[PDB]
């Protein structure tokens, strides 16, 4: 064949709402083009003219069909509610693209009894929480940031497990939980002792040549053991090299017994010593001390008594008062947590001095929180005394559009909140109210006959009705006929313009203006009857055989 096909589009010109009257409606369905409203015959689609307001998704009338609306009245209203109910807060004129902001905390924890003080000193401001303990904690977030599950809120400023240099550490009775250091070392589950062995660890790689000590020279702490690297401690300075270069050298406090055939002696280089224990004949221990072998010292050989010191562990650390408000299926909590980060064997190298237990406030929600949830952290002020508190909320952030004004398309609208700044809200509560403005007054006509489905409504205003003045005569026109310009609708009166007749008395006669548009055979409807469309709203589209040349 020679053809093409073609469609154009039928769009409205006006506002108003969709009348079938002598067109075939037909739906089609083929093997695979499925489901097409089509016009077999063609026809007449009718628009009467009227206002026709778009509504928000969520809108509910508050008026039914035939009811007279004043310009400005409220159409419909929607409504905004809150899941998970809480204590609802207000925030600022915070003009987030014109919208205001709704917070709702469903759940929150509150540290009383503890005083939050900003440190100006210590470099730069910190925030410090000291409780009535007398500990103080180092905030490690700044307020108005979120915090996860999990993460750290604060750590104890705490000398107490503050080592002199590296060493040696072992356990006691410490039980840990064998968690990967990825959260900053083990969690400490059973209490005990942890006993630490000092040695001083030096990274070198000089040539051995580059020496200025002997090995197992017992040093003082000022001496230069390189002529580069100078000790922080006194000790034995045990030398390591295995290529001819110095790999590194240890420093290890000590106290140097001398002995002849060192492996001789009875408690063996398996260490840990009690006191009052006789390591060789006429050498007893005075205070914890771990045996060290030392063969080819100067002054020959010896056992050195290397100090262990201990440090306490309990079970579980001192837990600040903390006020929980939990609802809603959130707990949330500030458990205390002790972290050793080093193994219970293992050895630390360091020249300075060393932590090995942090104690921490660690976030704990998520009793039956979906998908956990984020605590934004405050710095509030305390109802009853001048002191500011520390407190982690998790809140609903809902937004409220401003308003519009009115357009073509849409009406005015006039937002309301209905809650205040201090209420303890329940689930499924309104919070606002958003009312839908009329913009002229008029009829409301064809309101979704079905529920949650209102998506238009028409007002007829008195730019879309006419009343045609019958003086003596009587009307010839029926109340359903559909008039053009010109008609006779009664004796010496003719229509003035294309319209449908909605009331006839014997005085006057009242027409709804109407357009009509001519649908070609075949054509796709793109409305159903009784579709409320706006201006520019495709009603159907016209498929057409035209010429093609090739």
């Amino acid at each position: 064949m020679a053809t093409e096909k073609v469609t154009k589009d039928v769009a409205s010109d006006l506002a108003g709402q969709v009348k079938f009257v002598n067109l075939d409606a037909e739906e089609k369905r083929d093997r695979q083009g499925t489901t097409t409203r089509i016009a077999p015959k063609g026809g007449l689609i009718w628009v009467l003219s009227g206002e026709v307001y778009n509504l928000p998704p969520g809108a509910e009338p508050v008026v039914k069909n035939g009811d007279r609306i004043e310009a400005g009245a409220v159409m419909a209203e929607t409504t905004v509610k809150t899941e998970h109910g809480g204590v609802v807060r207000l925030p600022e004129q915070q003009d987030s693209k014109g919208g205001r902001e709704v917070e709702i905390i469903t759940a929150s924890v509150m540290l009383d009894k503890a005083k939050v003080l900003k440190e100006t000193q210590q470099g730069r401001e910190h925030y410090i929480i000291e409780t009535a303990t007398g500990q103080r904690f180092s905030l490690k977030a700044a307020p108005g940031t979120k915090v996860a599950n999990g993460q750290v809120v604060a750590e104890l400023i705490d000398d107490r497990y503050h080592t002199t240099t590296g060493g040696i550490l072992k356990y006691a009775d410490i039980e840990v939980a064998k968690k990967g250091k990825a959260k900053q070392g083990y969690e400490v589950l059973k209490g005990g002792t942890l006993l630490w062995i000092p040695e001083e660890t030096h990274e070198v790689n000089k040539d051995i040549s580059l020496l200025m000590v002997e090995d197992n020279q017992y040093v003082e702490a000022g001496t230069e053991v390189v002529k580069d690297i100078f000790c922080q401690n006194s000790g034995v300075v045990e030398v390591i090299q295995k290529n001819d270069i110095l790999r590194e050298i240890i420093i290890k406090p000590g106290e140097l017994h001398l002995v002849d055939d060192p492996e001789a002696a009875r408690l063996k280089h398996g260490t840990l010593a009690r006191p009052g224990e006789e390591v060789l004949p006429g050498l007893v221990v005075d205070t914890l001390s771990q045996v060290d072998y030392l063969e080819d010292t100067p002054e020959g050989p010896a056992i050195l008594m290397r100090p262990v010191q201990e440090f306490s562990v309990p079970d579980e650390p001192s837990v600040p008062s903390q006020d929980s408000s939990d609802g809603s299926g959130q707990s949330i909590r500030l458990r205390a947590v002790q972290r050793l980060p080093y193994k219970h064997d293992e050895r630390v190298k360091s020249v300075d001095g060393v932590d090995l237990l942090r104690t921490q406030l660690v976030l704990e929600i998520g009793s039956e929180a979906p998908q956990l949830a984020a605590d934004i952290e405050i710095v509030t002020d305390e109802v009853d005394p001048e002191a500011q508190r520390l407190q982690l909320v998790i809140l609903e952030s809902l937004i409220i559009r401003r308003d519009i004004a009115a357009d073509q398309t849409q009406g005015s609208t006039f937002t309301s909140l209905l809650v205040k700044d201090g209420d303890h809200i329940g689930p499924g509560a309104v919070i606002a109210r958003t009312d839908i403005k009329a913009k002229q007054a008029g009829e409301v006509q064809g309101i979704v006959r079905s529920g949650e489905s209102v998506r238009r409504i028409l007002v007829v205003t008195d730019s879309d009705r006419l009343r045609v003045e019958t003086n003596g005569a009587k009307p010839t026109v029926k109340v359903g006929d559909l008039v053009r310009p010109g008609d006779e609708m009664a004796k010496g009166v003719t229509a003035p313009e294309t319209a449908a007749v909605m009331a006839v008395a014997d005085d006057h006669v009242i027409l709804r203006l109407a357009r009509p548009y001519l649908v070609s055979p075949g054509a796709v409807l793109q409305i159903e009857e009784g579709d409320l469309v706006q201006r520019g709203d495709n009603l159907a589209l016209l498929v057409f055989e035209r010429a093609k040349t090739g």
